[PDB]
């Protein structure tokens, strides 16, 4: 059920600002501070899905919880 | 319906060279030589796909059959 943010990693690459995403995820410990200026100052979207497929379960649900209040719309597209 | 291609964006990504593909997909007059070396004179292959998203359908044809051709069994996976 990662399946559903790897089909539309073309999109969400086009239109999610993946900066808004990181800092609740830096919160969550999905992310360090590391992954955090890793994917900002190694597009840079794609690098974050990256990293989040390494995190499973856990990873998913809070990338979803964000991707619902920062991109709501596009979140409805990803989820069925 | 860019989507057998586009769910296994992922996987396509870390198991193809896009110098075997380029040849075979300028010459079918997919891609121009510009695009031939802005790919490859660098998911260095990510871009390959994004360029390929770019031409819709007849890209997407065409890149099935490279598959068919150079790299047969990442073909059957992205056919079923």
């Amino acid at each position: 059920l990662w399946d559903n943010v790897e089909c539309n990693r073309h999109m969400l690459s086009r239109y999610i600002n993946p900066a808004k995403l990181t800092p609740y995820l830096r919160q969550c410990k999905v992310i360090d501070e590391q992954d955090e200026d890793e994917v900002l100052n190694a597009n840079r979207a794609g690098r974050l899905l990256d990293i989040l497929h390494t995190k499973g379960q856990r990873g998913y649900v809070v990338f979803l919880e964000s991707l619902e209040f920062y991109y709501p719309e596009l979140y409805k597209l990803v989820t069925g």
